[PDB]
């Protein structure tokens, strides 16, 4: 189960997160380590599409190959945090899975810059048991993380050193179709 209320950006820039380009997760950490393998990929893109705050997700298993893109109209729990029923896709937007009841996520952006952030998310599908999920963004796939994100991680109470990098595990995207899913 999630256990944090993460707190939101003061003066979040919602404009610039939601601008319709990708994040590329660099770094993630779960509560519930065993929820998340140890090798992992994921990205995202956020924007507005037709007036809709949307998001499109892009996980990936480097060791199974297990693959899947979601696509969400978030709704708006107050200035940096949302709320997120998803539906899965193929990357041409096809639904494989419908919105549903019951199948959310929560999304708080924790820090951001225009190159850089700090999440919390807080998965629930289904009967699942999830944990806290807290993810360092880059707009560049191979960047370290920096001073300001690593200094947002210390502020958030946790400690970077705990954090499990994406690095080494080959990772490459398909920014197009995440960018067209913003629109799906
Ligand atoms: C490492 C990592 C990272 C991440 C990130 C993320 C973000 C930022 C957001 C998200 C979301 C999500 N996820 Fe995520 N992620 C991860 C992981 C994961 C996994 C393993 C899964 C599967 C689960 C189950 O089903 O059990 C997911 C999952 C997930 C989901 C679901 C989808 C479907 O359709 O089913 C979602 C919505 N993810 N995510």
């Amino acid at each position: 189960a999630c256990t944090k209320n993460a707190i939101a950006q003061t003066g979040f820039n919602k404009d610039k997160y939601f601008n319709g380009d990708v994040w590329y997760v660099t770094d993630y950490l779960d509560l519930e380590p065993d929820d998340v393998p140890k090798r992992y990929c994921a990205a995202l893109a956020a924007g507005t599409a037709s007036g809709k705050l949307k998001e499109a997700l892009y996980h990936y298993d480097p060791k199974t190959q297990d693959t899947f893109y979601d696509v969400s109209e978030l709704q708006v729990e107050s200035l940096g945090k949302y709320t997120a029923n998803f539906k899965k896709v193929d990357k041409n937007g096809n639904v494989k899975v419908a919105v549903t009841a019951g199948n959310y996520y929560t999304f708080t952006v924790m820090y951001a810059d225009d190159s850089s952030a700090l999440i919390h998310t807080c998965l629930h599908k289904g009967n699942k048991d999830l944990g806290d999920l807290y993810a360092v963004l880059n707009r560049n796939k191979d960047a370290a993380a920096g001073d300001k994100v690593k200094s947002a991680v210390s502020a958030a109470t946790l400690e970077f050193s705990k954090f499990i990098s994406t690095k080494e595990n080959n990772c490459a995207y398909d920014n197009d179709s995440l960018k067209s899913l913003l629109t799906k």
